[PDB]
């Protein structure tokens, strides 16, 4: 048995950082896809979540600094974040993490030394190093075909080797129909002006397309505060006659990331976006009419996490994921993570990364690791002190349903 | 005087653990009313919190579990969420607490075992064996005329022990008036089609007659996030012409739990419940308006508890009591409590049980005890090292206020 | 070498404790201005904020409350909330460490003797005697030109110490022109009764006048949590057409103290105002919009916290400000600044003081220092950790950034 | 490098953990010798150490306690220092980690199902187990030519295995030769009643016979409080005139155990010798006066340990191991390696375990690791503390000499 706290934290913090993660959310590449797969300490001091912090400190201009070049832009975010300032915000100390775990040694401050690691390595060894540093065994994609880069490479014969899984993301076909409508009369989709028997089954076509092409483990799209549904608009419209039946049919789970309010401040770029709390209607609607199809929801709001727990209490065709974006943080990730598994239990998934540059894998990781484990040793505790015996082996199974298990399970596969 | 956090530590926890509980609001009944009393680990099993959770694992479609027998639902839970997973979500945590705290061994896991120690036992016996172990010296009832069983009950002269208290529940008379009336010209109260002096002095009768069969120490009535008032409905004509005058005449309470929406996912049953932030101007006119009314509230949505403690800070007729269902977790009820503490000092009532089955005391108010105690060593800690002495008598007399004598204080008795 | 969090916790509560604060949002005055700058033990026992504590408890009314001298409320007060039940309230908590930081000693509970303490010493003296024992190095004001007591100080040359600054309150002319514009035309501000060229130059002389009068360090006003910008409104006119482009030319930040809902209840006086969740979209675009203007932001509303945090790192001209009212309690001071934290490093001010009497300053300052402290001690652990090295020079740095430097950094003083 | 003293902690105690053991000092035998090899719970719990500690509660006579079989000893103490009073002593500690460490578990107190552990063992299993559990990969064996069974075993060409290594024990001969040269004599070695050449020819011949059967690592007695050197006795001349001028020749040290004082209770048997302060002149003499002589030094008394540490300072030929017996206690252990690193560096041998139970391997070791590995983290943290850079190979290094080089550097083997 266990018989003391101690040797539980000891032992739930084993099975935590041995058990290999499935980050069912990145924006990482197969390393074969090429330059598109971004790595290394340029890449991750230029990360847009550094992008706006060092942009509340520094007198350069926002155009001055996307003029620079990476290795400028990068020095700046450096001198602005770490040697003017301490680095104790979240995004600064996960470079950290980073660093220490690839074996550099961040008290010297040597980012010279620091970018000779990652000028002597390829890719494809970058991103062994990373995937068995971070213990991460499967990564899964954001692929938007809609995007001309991303598209070709696909349309060309490009295909991941088995440790990263496609997901169909389709932002453009689902917000801006208006606009890619016109696309899809290029690609060969006969989408018509009214929407017919005809456009429903050309957007169906195009689904079933990249559906076939990627093999995705499912169809996503990111949200704004306002989404509601039903709704008389393109994107309730191809959502419930077209996204969903296909959905139901292959049997693809629907990814829902919910409370992103698009360029608020246009010139920071990808850094440019805010949030807002969204109505629970149209999630609540979806599942409750919808109970043959499979929904993977994460919402950008504090305001809207508890509640989306209860929601999940309600239907099982609801799995609730990660800490999403701006909730990211140790204070927040405490907090979902507690409330989450008081009222679910195991049955959610905790996390992923939304690594955009591929050594975020480490940090993510390593941050997140840390406070589930917490998290689960008080849960383990209290029920030890009812009275309860875990053991190891269902402590390992346990840690194997959060960080993999859940997820692979829910996309039926 | 006590000098030390240790000595400090030692009494709160005392004197919380030995202070007789009074809770408010549960949806238990005295013994002597019958089966309406339920009791047992199978129920303690099928308390839907638990129905909510399996549905997220189980594979047993919501019907077949409706379909099986109470035994064979509770076995299903018991596996499915006991052994296939770790008990850690605070529902299982508390079926588990409720077992050892009767002497049971949840390290056996031997579910027959505990079977037979219910078997083997009466009604009245488990109630006084509960009580004892609960520590719990008044229960509040939730009373519903509008239930034929409960009502019937009530007509036969049918008294509750003098340990168990009435609370004077009106849902259906709120909520569903234009179906309800129809069951109130039934039983002789003359209601008329329009909101006339006739309509409003019989819905005053029907009041004023339960008021006198069940003597309730207050009238309550759970509202939807859209809670409004005044309003124009039948909800707010009711209240206004009838509840709040004879309220203010017999000096009772009026207790609205507000927030939660009825059915989100019918085939869930008691399952089914979702939630909702309400606004507070209903709530804020109610006691600003009404001052000599006594208003009991608490709220489902985690997003409205501050403004809920500020409001308390506002109206001294507002009187705010625990952490309810969906906020009912050990995440929340922490922040809950300290936000009060610190904005209310003991001017509140920290819990209630609302159990649904009588073990479930046990649990209950062991959890929420501990949490409490905390909260109070460190408050008082806090004056402790700004040089306040605070006397053994002094902490027994605040957690006296908290858990019995602030409630019985308002209602008035 | 700071090497361990035991080493670290010692250099940042000796830098904390050692850091001079910046008070920049306060109700204090210079004593040369006299009656109006409150202080003593009475004073600070019959702060609003007890006030409303005490209405909670003692069956005295309101109105007969108002009647009694400044000593018999006290004195209700203190037997209410301090002998009547142990004074846990972080209002009651203060008062205490406010005694205790002057030589006074709670566990006598003499109050009769803490009087002596204040009776025998000016208001020049008590000041310096605060100043020194809170660390506070300068303390801005708050001074609304539109209170004739106030006005006719800064009329007749009142000029504040070289340790006091103005801060121009402009709540009346922006939520309350109609009456306002009266009162402009009495003063020579030829304002007419449409909003045409000669309204809008007579409103900016009158706050080009007072900015040269008073020379504030920013303009403020308190505004509801309906507050929307753009807006046909006599607010949204004035500070279109005449705040924005008057504090642009003089570079004197807005500050905008956003989520009070005024006078819920009249009677309790300043203790009547309540609180509620305010839209962002009027914040997002005065940031937007208007680059060349600098903003300081406090939200009221526990529900704003987050999102106002996410909106600080889209805008470089916004500095987010405090722990306002409602939120300056212990369990939301602390999720707040840490939320703060993590998405912005040390790009803002965690707290100011509101003090409405002198010796607040002690308590309000002891008791956040703390939390602040706790913070800055997990998160440069975690960067330690990770291996980074944090020298106590660097952290003297931070720490005089977040209490006084990232303030008169942002005003341009 | 190592930035922090939680992860040099972590380094530490990792180092420690790994290094494989050179027990320099048991009462163990390999395997093949038999059942002179004495292990199980039963042999556990008779361990002459807590035979004394019972004694000192229990109503049963010493002689009655003798006449009990092993298992009836083994269960009157399990009762008397584990059940009727907390097993707080280093010693009953001690079989509780040996329990734990072989995967029981001591929660259920259950001695029954722990001796079913053992039953299904054979002797070279448990060794194997064992030595693995408690990481020792070299035991040194205290082998008496005068005990008739191990003799026997030697006589009769059993070797140990190669984890084995053997030590001459001399005390009859040393001790008491007045009766042992009657038993030289029967055995070939023609000792005279004078001492004279013949007497110190035949008492080398022996030596130098077992000193080619067993081929020791080198040969040890155990000395009285009173013991001197040089001196007119039988001791004195033997190791004058054989035992050195052999231990020379053969380059074997010569180990001495100081301070015991033999049977101080005769009925207790093993269990009744005392401890004395012994002069360090003998030694001192000693190690001046025979230069190409090695000493392995370890004394009983407290109040030697200091200047036994100075003498080591003095003379390099001079090697001081291990907490023996009454100073092998935390208290203790923790004190003399505290002296001893900080005025020998790492120039000695910290411990041994002095096992006469096979399983006692597993908590002499693990109970001195965990101090050991503090005092190492302590001494390491100072220097880093100077700005010195310990690798972790060097730690891994500086480990090894102290739990297993220095002792085969210092036996030149
Ligand atoms: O980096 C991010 O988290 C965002 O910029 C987006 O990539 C977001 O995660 C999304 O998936 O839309
Ligand atoms: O179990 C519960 O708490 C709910 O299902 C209801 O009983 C709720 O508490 C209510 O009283 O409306
Ligand atoms: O005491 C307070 O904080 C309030 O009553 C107001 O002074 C508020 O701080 C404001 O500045 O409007
Ligand atoms: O168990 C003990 O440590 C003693 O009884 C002796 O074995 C002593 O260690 C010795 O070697 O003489
Ligand atoms: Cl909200
Ligand atoms: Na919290
Ligand atoms: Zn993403
Ligand atoms: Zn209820
Ligand atoms: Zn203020
Ligand atoms: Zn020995």
């Amino acid at each position: 048995s266990i018989n003391s706290r101690e040797v539980l934290a000891e032992k739930v913090k084993n099975a935590v950082n041995n058990q290999p993660v499935t980050d069912m959310h990145t924006h990482l590449f197969s390393p074969n896809f090429g330059e598109i797969l971004l790595w290394d300490i340029d890449e991750l001091l230029t990360y847009h979540y550094l992008v706006a912090e060092v942009m509340r400190w520094t007198d350069v201009s926002i155009e001055a600094f996307w003029a620079m070049s990476k290795r400028e832009q990068a020095d700046l975010i450096w001198e602005e974040l770490f040697i003017k300032r301490s680095p104790v915000s979240e995004a600064c100390r996960g470079v950290l993490t980073c660093l220490q775990g690839l074996g550099l040694d961040p008290a010297t401050r040597d980012l010279q030394v620091y970018r000779e690691y990652f000028a002597k390595k390829t890719s494809e060894e970058q991103v062994d190093t990373v995937l068995q540093l971070a213990n991460v065994s499967d990564v899964v994609m954001t692929n938007d075909p809609f995007d001309d880069n991303e598209r070709i490479s696909w349309l060309e014969g490009k295909q991941p080797d088995s440790r990263f899984h496609a997901a169909l993301r389709l932002d453009p076909l689902l917000n801006e129909y208006e606009q890619t409508k016109h696309r899809l009369r290029d690609w060969g989709y006969k989408v018509n002006d009214e929407w017919n028997e005809g456009s429903i089954q050309e957007v169906k076509r195009f689904l079933t397309d990249w559906i076939e092409r990627m093999d995705p483990v499912y169809m996503a799209v990111s949200l704004p505060p306002t989404f509601s549904f039903p709704e008389e608009s393109n994107r309730g419209r191809i959502i419930r006659d077209c996204l969903l039946p296909v959905a139901e049919k292959h049997n693809i789970p629907f990814a829902m990331m919910i409370g992103v309010k698009k360029r608020v401040h246009p010139a920071l770029g990808d850094a440019g976006d805010f949030v807002g709390k969204a109505s629970m209607d149209g999630v609540e609607h979806l599942l409750r009419e919808y109970p043959n199809n499979k929904f993977l929801v994460t919402m950008l709001s504090r305001e809207n996490q508890h509640e989306l727990v209860v929601l999940a209490r309600k239907f099982s065709n609801l799995m609730i994921f990660g800490c999403w974006w701006f909730m990211n943080n140790p204070e927040i990730i405490n907090e979902m993570t507690r409330m989450r598994m008081e009222m679910l239990g195991t049955s959610f998934i905790p996390q992923h990364s939304d690594a955009r540059v591929l050594e975020q894998l480490i940090y993510k990781w390593h941050h997140s690791k840390s406070i589930i484990a917490e998290v689960l040793i008080d849960k383990y505790d209290d029920i030890l002190q009812a009275g309860w015996e875990v053991t190891e082996e269902e402590i390992k199974r346990d840690v194997a349903d959060l960080f993999s298990r859940n997820f692979w399970r829910f996309v039926g596969r």
